[PDB]
C-alpha cells in the first residue's frame, strides 16, 4: 500500500499550485484574446 | 504438584507488569491513531 501510494497518491502540495499557475494562464490568455480582438476594429475606423 | 507449578503456574509478577505495559500500548495506539487521521484533514482543508 505505501508503494501504491507513492506510485499513484498525487503529491498535491505542488498539484494544487501547479493548478492555480493553469487557470491563472488562462484568465492571462483570455485577457490578451480580449484586449487583441479590438485591434483590427480600431485601425479600420482610424484609416477610414 | 511443585513441579506442574514451576512448568504450569504463572509466575504473574511479570505478568501482571505485562498486562499494564500492553494496556499502555493500546492507550497510546488509541490516542496516536486519533492524532494521525487528523492529518489529511488538517492538511487539505489548510492546502486548498
Amino acid at each position: 500500500t505505501n508503494a501504491r501510494s507513492r506510485i499513484k497518491d498525487t503529491d498535491f502540495a505542488a498539484e494544487t499550485a501547479a493548478l492555480s499557475k493553469n487557470q491563472v494562464l488562462q484568465q492571462a490568455g483570455t485577457a490578451i484574446l480580449a484586449q487583441a480582438n479590438q485591434l483590427p476594429q480600431a485601425v479600420l475606423s482610424l484609416l477610414r
